[PDB]
């Protein structure tokens, strides 16, 4: 190999060796390589990247060159004849509420964030792209196919930037291009401390010295707090209504705002921090705020762990569950906790769970004014539905209410993503996720379906009748075919969507491997697991076992009336019982007695 080190804004310091709480950046976790699953360092390699020059060019670049001796077809053009549909009739999930798509999206949030390639301050590149569709340098447009009809009304094209990558960001030579995982690998609730030490700071509310994040000052709901507004500008918030000034939520992770839905679980978790720190307070008075900040944190990424694995994993994975994630038998140092880049397209399945519209609710779960239900396309980095129209009371009680869209062969993504999704840094609300996603698979070097079924020890279909057998679906199969002439060419993210789910679960064979792999590491990976022994005492763990997403709902919003199990489909009102019958989070064991 070559330059076992190569390093970017990798940050400040070294380990306090014997501290009972995370970094900030993810450091000093293990000890033998303090950097493992530290933030902004490369993604991690399962297998070897695929590039056209296998250094750091894109298949699909160099529209003469081949991939195993075959053109690969125009993303947009896979997203038009695979992945589209019109008809939104029957496509909600019988049995998984709104939640379970939005909890994918938190828990992917806290494990990776690939950055674009910026390079773009009072620049001229953009122009280059977003005008002239020109492939350039990171400029790496998704070209129109014939007959699209986004060619009468939109362009030739959608602008697409290459991800930011190792060594500087000037680009081409000496290793295999690597992207860079701005987050902690580690389930940290990173998404709300931040990843970075001076962000982390601008969070913190150090005026008191209560150990709370800091809070909204010009907008409150009903006494509840909002995550603080961002004020960079311009806005892509403030964008899609000029006319209401509402900026967007500053929170952990820079993508806080992208959806209402996200920005209302993102609320939902600040508030459980200040909820955390000030009855941390109340047991241990003598407690200074960087006490109450830390002790606060730390069980709220517990927290984060417990639902993830108790309640969400095993309604993804299914009977799958048991082979990829044994139970836990402790830390183990070996373990590579870092983030692989293919699971950065592995965990995007949960693109195929987003459904067309989002309703608001009122305290009868009865739809909540004259526009109760809205298109989803509205709704990108859309804050002042939030602060100016009924705060996160009706979103909530629409999460729980509402189902998530199931994966559909025959209706892969919604139109709400697939044509009208809205970008921060354009101005139109015209792009495309499922053209995003496979032009990403190729800029990030993903090797093919094959290859990654291969890694996963599955068959590799290598005919017609072949992929037909592992779809178990003829025309999906045809339709994959004609246009990457050899299941080898198929691109991941597409290629693991496609086949059947798994009994009990919500994705199929290749892609329980791809995600039961990855988070039976950063489990085992982590010195800070809440199983872990030493890292909390068997009274806390006996009480954090307790933890669940209808009691955060419960102590942190005015709605009363939540089910026992947030993640499945509940009707309204057999299955919502008083939050009254919810178990409380006894925080009686963090009480420190002095002599
Ligand atoms: C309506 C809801 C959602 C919207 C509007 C949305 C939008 C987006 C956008 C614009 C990107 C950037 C893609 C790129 O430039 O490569 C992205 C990436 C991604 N999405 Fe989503 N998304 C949604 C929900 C979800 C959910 C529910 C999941 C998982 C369960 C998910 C998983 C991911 C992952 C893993 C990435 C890549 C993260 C990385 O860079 O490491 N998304 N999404
Ligand atoms: C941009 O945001 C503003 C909100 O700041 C939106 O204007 C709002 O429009 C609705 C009706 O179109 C107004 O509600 C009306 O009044 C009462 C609500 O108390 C209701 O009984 C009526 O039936 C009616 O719906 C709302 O007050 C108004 N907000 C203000 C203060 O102007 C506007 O829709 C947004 N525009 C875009 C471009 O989306
Ligand atoms: C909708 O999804 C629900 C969530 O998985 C599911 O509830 C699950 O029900 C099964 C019942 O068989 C439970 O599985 C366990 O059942 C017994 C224990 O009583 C054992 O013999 C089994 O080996 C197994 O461990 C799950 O615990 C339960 N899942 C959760 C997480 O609550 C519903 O069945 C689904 N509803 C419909 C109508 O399909
Ligand atoms: C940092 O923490 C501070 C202490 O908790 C907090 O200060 C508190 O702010 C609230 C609201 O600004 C004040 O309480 C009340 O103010 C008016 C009455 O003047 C009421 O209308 C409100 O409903 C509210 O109850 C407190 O006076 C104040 N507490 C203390 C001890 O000074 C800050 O808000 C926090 N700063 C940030 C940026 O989050
Ligand atoms: C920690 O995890 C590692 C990595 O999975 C395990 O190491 C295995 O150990 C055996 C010998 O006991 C080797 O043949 C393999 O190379 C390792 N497995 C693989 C495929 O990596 C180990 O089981 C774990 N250690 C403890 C103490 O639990
Ligand atoms: C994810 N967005
Ligand atoms: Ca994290």
């Amino acid at each position: 190999s070559w330059e076992v080190g190569c390093g970017a804004p990798v940050p400040l310091v070294t380990c306090d060796e014997q501290s009972p709480y995370r970094t900030i950046t993810g450091d000093c976790n293990n000890r033998r390589s303090p950097a493992l699953g530290a933030a902004n360092r490369a993604l991690a390699r399962w297998l070897p990247a695929e590039y056209e020059d296998g250094l750091a060019v894109p298949f699909g670049w160099t529209q003469r060159k081949t991939r195993n001796g075959f053109r690969v077809p125009l993303a947009r053009e896979v997203s038009n004849k695979i992945v589209g549909y019109l008809d939104e009739e029957g496509v909600l999930d019988q049995n998984r509420s709104l939640l379970f798509m939005q909890w994918g999206q938190i828990v992917d949030h806290d494990l990776d964030f690939a950055p674009e390639t910026e390079l773009g301050s009072s620049e001229h590149s953009k122009v280059q792209c977003e005008e002239y569709c020109v492939q350039g340098d990171e400029c790496f447009p998704i070209m129109f196919p014939k007959n699209d009809p986004k060619l009468k009304t939109q362009g030739k094209c959608m602008p697409f930037f290459r991800a930011g990558f190792v060594c500087p960001t000037p680009p081409y030579q000496s290793l295999a291009r690597d992207q860079i995982n701005a987050v902690t690998s580690f389930l940290d609730a990173s998404l709300v401390y931040g990843s970075e030490p001076s962000l982390a700071s601008r969070l913190r509310n150090l005026s008191s010295p209560l150990g709370l994040m800091a809070v909204n000052q010009e907008a409150w709901d009903h006494g509840l707090a909002y995550p603080p507004f961002n004020n960079v500008k311009p806005s892509p918030c403030e964008f899609i209504n000029t006319t209401a000034h509402v900026p967007c939520f500053q929170a952990g992770d820079s993508r806080a705002s992208e959806q209402i839905l996200l920005a209302t679980v993102h609320t939902l978790l600040l508030r459980e921090h200040n909820r955390l720190a000030r009855e941390l307070k109340r047991l241990n008075p003598h407690w200074d705020g960087e006490m109450l900040y830390q002790e606060a944190r730390k069980i709220l990424g517990a927290f984060i762990q417990i639902i993830t694995f108790r309640d969400y994993l095993p309604i993804v994975l299914g009977s799958e569950m048991q082979k990829w994630i044994p139970p836990y038998q402790g830390y183990n140092n070996s373990v590579d906790p870092r983030i692989s880049n293919v699971f950065t397209f592995a965990f995007r399945f949960g693109h195929m769970e987003v459904p067309s519209t989002v309703s608001r609710l009122d305290e009868n779960y009865q739809p909540w004014g004259p526009e109760a239900e809205l298109p989803l396309h509205t709704l990108f980095f859309n804050t002042w539905r939030i602060i100016k129209d009924g705060g996160i009371d009706p979103l909530v009680r629409g999460l729980l209410a509402k189902n998530s869209k199931l994966m559909n062969q025959n209706k892969m993504v919604t139109s709400e993503l697939r044509n009208k999704l809205f970008q921060p840094t354009h101005k139109v609300h015209g792009f495309d996720l499922a053209a995003i996603n496979l032009q990403r698979c190729r800029d990030h070097g993903m090797p093919g379906y094959n290859s990654w079924r291969g890694f996963c020890g599955l068959s590799q279909p290598k005919t017609l009748k072949g992929l037909q057998a592992v779809l178990k679906n003829k025309v999906l199969a045809k339709k994959l075919l004609d246009l990457y002439k050899t299941p080898d060419n198929i691109d991941i993210w597409i290629g693991g969507n496609a086949e059947p789910m798994v009994e009990r679960g919500r994705v199929g064979p290749l892609l329980a491997c791809l995600l039961g792999r990855q988070f039976q590491q950063i489990r085992d990976g982590d010195r800070f697991w809440w199983e872990n022994p030493g890292v909390f005492t068997e009274k806390q763990r006996d009480s954090l076992q307790k933890v669940s997403f209808s009691r955060l709902i419960c102590d942190n919003t005015h709605i009363t009336k939540v089910p026992l199990h947030a993640f499945q489909a509940n009707n309204y009102p057999h299955d919502f019982v008083d939050c009254s019958a919810v178990d409380k989070l006894d925080l009686s064991p963090w009480a420190s007695r002095e002599n």
